């Protein structure tokens, strides 16, 4: 089987700055699974960040962790089978390895248990400088 | 919650040579899960490699994927809460990012699907040149 999720983007930014990440999904996964993002902060277990409903075309639900509400946003481009993670007003505390995830057992954007994730993209380092 | 798995090792190696992987887990996760190894060849989904489970006393049970039979040795050490994977007679075909896994539901080492994995260690590159 070919890799389901492929991540793009990352790097070092300054506090207050913004950065958007992206991830492609196979046609099949893009339409069947809830897709979302996780982040693995230094020395900590990866936490849920954001989720978007399955097959996010013209309309969809989005859901967020309290710690990123209003600052982070998830969206999609069905044409490119791609989902995005917009991160505004980054703080040093957002420094983490960012992971995209799919869960075929969910349809509506919600909290994702990492134990239930069917596929992961490769983690990407996002560093926010003080 | 602090990071459950922390893996070590990886790197460039010549065909025919050996390379060891190791991974630590928290005391609670180690004693509660079957530890495993997955690998993700370029452009592919992460495939099961080997699993190891604790049995009464000093005993363990080990299970290997057909692709890596005989050539790899899996082991674990309770005193250190670590699981090892010694890979021998490495081939270009073995080139992948290697992941250590913890499955809390499984009791005896057996084929492990990635969806059953509770925790992951940071991926580590292993490239085998001919």
């Amino acid at each position: 089987m070919e890799v389901q999720l492929v991540e793009s983007g990352g790097g070092l930014v300054q506090a207050g700055d913004s950065l958007r990440l992206s991830c492609t999904a196979s046609g099949r996964t893009f339409s069947r699974a809830v897709m979302g993002w996780f982040r693995q902060a230094p020395g900590k277990e990866r936490e849920f960040v954001a989720a978007i409903s399955a097959a996010p075309g013209t309309a969809y639900y989005a859901f967020y962790a309290d710690s990123v509400r209003g600052r982070f946003s998830i969206s999609a481009d069905s044409a490119k089978n791609t989902v995005y993670l917009q991160m505004n007003s980054l703080k040093p505390e957002d420094t983490a390895v960012y992971y995209c995830a799919a869960d075929l057992k969910m349809q509506v954007a919600a909290y994702m248990n990492q134990r239930s994730v069917d596929y992961w993209g490769q983690g990407t380092q996002v560093t926010v400088s003080s």
